């Protein structure tokens, strides 16, 4: 039964990250008001306690005193189903500043974005000392977590942006066994590295005790965000044959081009001039599938999203990218860099997004997020 | 099981107006680009053409030459389910200017929407010469319908906006048995008249013959869209006694206030001075349950929606109001004129919308939408 599937909240990592995903999701930063390491701290606990029992479900909270604000939105009524939600917890460059005497503790490689050649970034939609990454079966679970969230918080947290993305149902409820199709209607997530394999998630995705990092960091990630808009109009007139050659792949079977099976790996050393896979094309420049380019790989874990329109009354929908890996300079700022004039360019616009630290797991009700980040 | 569902097209009425509330939903306003009452006429055809295919679904058509840009959008991928898909049309009043000669055969009600008192209307927001109500049970669906009717006329619409809209998915597999809860938290489709109905619906919903009206008009239904914005932080924070005393209703159970079920009828005879269900309560204002008000009875069927975030750094959250009835004047000119200063507007702000007409249904493949209206 759907609305009783449960994620566990406590573990050596946060779940949201390797966790199969779900059909609904919010990115949603905030500003953090708290002026001290001490208000910073009760923050931390009384977001730990709000996760920990959205997370796992129980009856909404009661209001005996009706001259008091209910003590739950309401928009679930009366149970609170946990309906496979989870809630990732990472924090921004700009938690390290002054203000919680953090600095010395800030990860090696964690930096406030900067704009790529490609980038027509919004002030609005950037950075945030923190950011919930926020999945769950449906959209009515993750807005009542938001809504418990903010009023529980008033004192410690001001929204900063947000925004919500989708996959399909049918490829959400297989767990991973079918790809998502994105919506320039190309599968999306292939080749991405197996999130179970958990000797090959120690070395893609979690900060390990080998790093060159601060010892609070081991069992957390990197978490690079990117809000990208999508010119659908003029990609849908777009010849078949000048999309695959921009991503390097088969639309209708997500194979690579010249291969018959999505899952396939391509040969670009038997194709130097990209007769068969363009040089400039997503995947190729994704991943140049060198015994060098392998410190690159990542966990990508992408939402769709539709809004209304743009500007120009254009429609306004895209991708909500995530990705996860131990290091942001060897994961995401590499690979970027490697894509800076790639074919796509002119059909998408990186609006929005920021780089953050997903904090280690929680181990129980007697730990919280962040302790030894304040310890 | 759910991708496989079908709601018929093909009727004496159109579908998506007593047809339970599917999960998802858009509602999207054209330009019409025709200029000749000739092209009017070869858009509906197309129309016509294309809401039969999808919401009855198929293979989706293939390119046959790579030259060519995609035949479909592929988000769906091979197959397009019907999902549940209805899609509604309904006409605004600019349809009926100097360009089609359709001056004549406008509904007597029918006018551009005007502002009530309460109003921050944005003008991208409102109006259109055409709206879409497009529900199906998920979003994948319902932006695949509007991406193909997009790419069959571009010379013929113009987006003017658009936005989506949800209800629970549980309430929304009941099919009309359990209440969808709005995002203010309450029980929000309580009193609707009963859609099974037949003679309540031709006289509550339906253009009849009786009614000073163009002969072409019967068989559809006046449509008003507002949409709504509410002040979700600051009513989160209002004491539960005053949220339900806003409304008239208890919030946990739905009931009228003082009464025990949901679906109780109050009797405002016996508390003529509203210590019960206040004079100014939403629903009291909105019905005031006297035989002489039966006149202004009407089918809602609205959605919830979640975008981002204002300027100021409040959730833009609230509601798609769509109604239906049979005289625009009778019904939602006449309540909204009630609801006009209620307590209500201190947590909701309309700022678009417009007023449709719903045509009469389609009768079979040898009609089309809008024959009668176009001869
Ligand atoms: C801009 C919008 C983007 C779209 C529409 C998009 C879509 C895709 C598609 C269709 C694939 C092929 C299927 C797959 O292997 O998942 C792919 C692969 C991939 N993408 Fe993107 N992507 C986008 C942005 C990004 C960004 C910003 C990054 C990293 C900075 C990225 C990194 C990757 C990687 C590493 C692969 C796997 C390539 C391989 O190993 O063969 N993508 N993407
Ligand atoms: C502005 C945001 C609005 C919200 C949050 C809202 C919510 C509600 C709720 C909770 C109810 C009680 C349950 C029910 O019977 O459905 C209700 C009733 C009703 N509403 Fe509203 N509504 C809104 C706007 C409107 C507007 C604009 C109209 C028409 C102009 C309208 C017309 C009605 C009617 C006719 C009823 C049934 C009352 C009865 O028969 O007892 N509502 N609404």
């Amino acid at each position: 039964v759907a609305r009783n599937e449960k994620q566990p909240f406590y573990g050596e990592h946060q779940a949201g990250i390797l966790t199969p995903q779900q059909a609904a999701m919010m990115l949603v930063a905030f500003d953090v008001l708290a002026s001290d390491k001490a208000d910073l701290e009760r923050l931390f606990r009384l977001l730990t306690q709000r996760f920990a029992f959205l997370t796992q479900g129980g009856a909404a909270p009661e209001t005996p005193n009706p001259r008091l604000p209910p003590l739950d939105s309401g928009i679930l009524g009366g149970y609170i189903a946990p309906d496979n939600l989870t809630i990732t917890l990472s924090v921004g460059h700009s938690l390290f500043d002054e203000r919680f005497g953090l600095a010395p503790q800030m990860p090696k490689k964690l930096q406030k974005m900067t704009r790529f050649p490609n980038d027509s970034l919004d002030a609005a939609l950037c950075h945030g000392d923190v950011l919930l990454q926020i999945c769950a079966n449906t959209q009515d679970t993750v807005i009542h977590a938001l809504r418990d969230i903010i009023k529980h918080t008033p004192d410690l947290l001001s929204v900063r942006w947000k925004r919500e993305g989708f996959i399909s149902d049918h490829a959400a409820r297989s767990k991973g066994k079918e790809t998502p199709i994105n919506l320039l209607g190309f599968k999306d997530g292939t080749a991405n590295p197996d999130s179970q394999n958990d000797k090959l998630m120690q070395k893609v995705v979690w900060v390990t005790a080998d790093q060159q990092e601060p010892a609070w960091t081991i069992g957390g990630s990197y978490q690079a965000v990117r809000l990208i808009q999508f010119r659908v109009e003029f990609w849908d007139r777009t010849p078949l044959k000048e999309q695959q050659t921009i991503f390097g792949r088969d639309k209708q079977t997500g194979a690579p081009l010249g291969m018959q099976h999505e899952h396939d790996v391509p040969d670009y050393a038997s194709d130097p001039e990209g007769k068969g896979i363009a040089l400039d094309s997503h995947i190729r420049l994704a991943n140049p599938r060198t015994a060098e380019s392998e410190s690159s790989l990542m966990l990508r874990r992408g939402y769709s999203y539709s809004l209304g329109v743009t500007n120009s009354g254009q429609l306004d929908m895209g991708l909500l990218f995530v990705c996860y890996q131990h290091d942001l300079e060897k994961g995401f700022l590499t690979v970027q860099k490697r894509l800076n004039g790639e074919a796509l360019e002119e059909y998408v616009k990186p609006i929005g997004g920021g780089y953050f630290f997903a904090l280690p797991g929680v181990k129980d009700a007697n730990d919280y997020l962040g302790s030894a980040l304040l310890r």
